[PDB]
């Protein structure tokens, strides 16, 4: 179905203007003039065509060719002329299970038809004359290399159509500009031209001439475009000028601690004294000069658990001597624009700055599923895996010592660092038409390469997590990587991201481009500072359609609203920002608030604070301890509970006096105290808070 010949139609007498590159399944070429529409009536007349591919037959026999049109033909069976402007009765042997290039060139002047009719035919021995029937026709190998059987170009005999890095686009769509439609079971590349398409919304697509895949990546520009690509590729990446790799980070769901056996104690009989919590996950991005890394972050939850305010040696009754375990449950994260097949990337599980606890390795090729973009693995509906699973006895312990559980403990943080070994690529195979696992073929020869020639822009418009995207661009000192078409930040942005533009104003999902802030590591800031300098341009917001990005820049672009940290995780915000956010009350009472709150607010607040104010203006702390902040709680209906029974003995909040004011304040991440102060003080004083209701109690009820 995406089979068949390559067929190249042209305006012009000569092979120099292409209106149409199309494939046909059948011997039957033509295009009917029903499926011209987006083409100008005038060009809809075709006075030459060029079909490139290879037949096999399915038995050894003598055949005749003809076509609709001899006397306009000239066709080639593997640099045999067969066909010369004349029909032809003579018969060449052709041998089963074997494959034939075939070359025909067709010459028309002043048709008076628009379309084409053309149909290629043989004949058997016996005589038995048809359209050439699907199976035995099939596209050139439109690739880097040759195949054993399949040559990657035609024969020198006759018209060559300049397709520089054979990809089967011509230079000329490639440099001025292309784009594609679906009609009737095919796929239809066409001249770009601004009144036609531009108001039908569709895509102008160029790409280098010289580079078969524009972005570096392994699938062709060609492939992309036509849709002759493994389905799980991600829409972007359909894009001649967006990169299609795999991005990985491990989450860690959540974590059981405990104290490891030893030698020395027979029993062990002994009651649970394991300490299990939830987990928080980001991938996160550093300033780190040139860093093209995976790793992730992980918060371990500081809310009360357990009960007394023990230390976590005196929960699981662990001594100085002693050894502590962990066990973890993990998923890999996707977040780039191909899949993995048959590996799953090494990663460390680091405590501190650079103690490694672990080395975390699934079996190569041993996959129980794809890891597809924007997705996970396990799946989501299927559990997820345990760091030491259940019955495996070959998974080594993740032990610390003393020490370095105290160390977890005070920093309640782990690092996940994982590595870009991704495994092998399935590919389009111009043979059969299929997508298939090349085993010759691995992620680790086209990631550099990648990374080399593009321009990497990092956005958390998508619910405040990081996501890469990578964008072809010109290198000025890369001889080939000229050959590439400009690439504006604006449409960056566009066709790697889907930021559109309804009114002349740029935004992504209703939230315009100003909403958001740009950081520039120094090469790029340099570059861009200069390119504005240029342009007279004092801010980079109303001039993005003129700001041209560059091989190896990196940009990185966060919602303003937020406050960040140096792995650019959000964690905070203006106090303006966070009281707007919980202004707009549904219900309050004595037992707590109902409110509605925006869902990346919430993903800023690790808790709240109530407190009741006398008339003498001194404060009553219901909740006061730095692990009991986390009372709210999301409801089904998407509304936030904040419960003020929950810490104050499952009792509604006493008021004494209806003049005493009930207020509530707001945490946000970085002002979140994870651990006592080192005089021992488990208090909620000092820590900064944001006022977000204030209430007398007759305003209440
Ligand atoms: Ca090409
Ligand atoms: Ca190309």
């Amino acid at each position: 179905s995406s089979q068949g010949l390559l067929g190249y139609y042209f305006s012009d007498l000569n092979f120099q203007a292409p209106m149409v590159v199309t494939s046909s399944t059948t011997g039957d070429l033509s295009i009917p003039s029903s499926e011209l529409e987006n083409i100008p009536s005038e060009n809809q007349y075709f006075q030459s065509a060029i079909w490139s591919g290879f037949i096999k037959v399915k038995k050894s026999d003598e055949y005749t060719f003809a076509t609709s049109a001899d006397n306009h033909v000239t066709m080639w069976v593997d640099d045999q002329e067969v066909i010369n402007k004349a029909s032809n009765s003579n018969k060449i042997r052709l041998e089963k299970g074997r494959l034939y290039q075939i070359k025909i060139q067709y010459q028309r002047e002043n048709p008076t038809e628009k379309g084409l009719d053309f149909k290629l035919y043989w004949t058997d021995s016996q005589n038995k004359k048809e359209v050439i029937s699907s199976d035995n026709l099939q596209l050139p190998e439109l690739k880097q290399k040759s195949s054993n059987s399949r040559k990657k170009r035609s024969t020198s005999a006759g018209p060559t159509v300049p397709d520089r890095d054979n990809d089967g686009i011509p230079d000329s769509l490639e440099v001025e500009g292309y784009t594609v439609d679906v009609k009737n079971k095919r796929t239809f590349l066409s001249p770009w031209i601004s009144n036609i398409h531009e108001k039908k919304g569709l895509t102008k697509y160029k790409s280098s001439p010289e580079k078969w895949s524009t972005a570096s990546d392994p699938y062709s520009d060609f492939e992309k475009v036509t849709g002759r690509i493994d389905k799980n590729v991600s829409p972007e990446a359909r894009h001649p000028l967006v990169a299609a790799y795999p991005i990985v980070h491990v989450d860690m769901e959540n974590i059981i601690l405990s104290k490891n056996e030893d030698q020395s104690t027979q029993n062990t009989d002994s009651q649970t004294r394991t300490i299990s919590k939830n987990t928080s996950t980001s991938r996160t991005h550093t300033s780190e000069p040139g860093s093209n890394s995976n790793s992730s972050t992980v918060a371990i939850d500081h809310c009360l658990s357990l009960a007394g305010e023990r230390t976590w040696a005196e929960t699981m009754g662990l001594n100085t001597a002693d050894t502590a375990r962990l066990n973890a449950n993990i998923r890999y994260v996707n977040t780039g624009t191909a899949p993995i097949y048959n590996v799953l990337p090494t990663t460390s599980l680091v405590l501190g700055k650079n103690q490694t606890l672990a080395t975390i390795k699934a079996k190569e090729n041993q996959l129980s599923q794809i890891l597809a973009p924007n997705n996970y693995y396990p799946s989501k509906n299927l559990a997820p895996i345990a760091l030491n699973a259940q019955d495996d006895f070959s998974s080594t312990p993740i032990t610390m010592n003393y020490n370095q559980f105290l160390e977890l403990e005070k920093t309640k943080q782990l690092r996940l660092d994982t590595d870009q070994v991704y495994g092998n690529i399935a590919t389009y195979n111009f043979e059969n038409g299929r997508v298939r696992v090349d085993t010759g073929s691995n992620w680790s020869e086209v990631l550099p390469q990648i990374q080399e020639t593009t321009a990497r822009i990092i956005f958390n418009g998508k619910d405040l997590n990081l996501v890469e995207r990578r964008i072809a661009a010109v290198n000025p000192s890369d001889p080939l990587e000229t050959t590439k078409p400009d690439m504006t930040l604006k449409e960056a942005l566009k066709i790697a991201f889907g930021f559109n533009e309804p009114n002349g104003n740029l935004q992504y999902q209703g939230k315009d481009i100003t909403e958001f802030d740009f950081n520039f590591d120094q090469q790029t800031s340099q570059n861009i500072k200069n390119q504005l300098a240029e342009l007279n341009a004092t801010n980079i917001y109303t001039v993005l359609d003129k700001i041209k990005l560059n091989a190896k820049m990196n940009i990185l672009i966060r919602d303003k609203r937020f406050h960040y940290d140096r792995n650019n995780i959000a964690v905070g915000a203006d106090e303006s920002v966070v009281k707007e956010a919980h202004r707009e009350v549904i219900n309050s009472s004595t037992e707590g608030l109902l409110l509605n709150i925006d869902k990346d607010i919430r993903k800023i607040l690790s808790g709240y604070i109530v407190e009741i104010e006398d008339t003498e203006g001194l404060k009553e702390v219901i909740n006061d301890r730095y692990d009991m902040l986390c009372i709210s709680s999301l409801r089904q209906d998407g509304k936030t509970f904040i419960d003020f029974k929950k810490y104050n003995d499952k009792l509604p909040l006493y008021i004494s006096n209806p003049n005493y004011k009930v207020n509530v304040y707001a945490v946000t991440k970085e002002n979140t105290i994870i651990n006592p102060s080192e005089n021992g003080d488990t208090s909620t004083n000092g820590i900064k808070k944001i006022l977000i209701f204030s209430k007398k109690g007759y305003e209440i009820g």
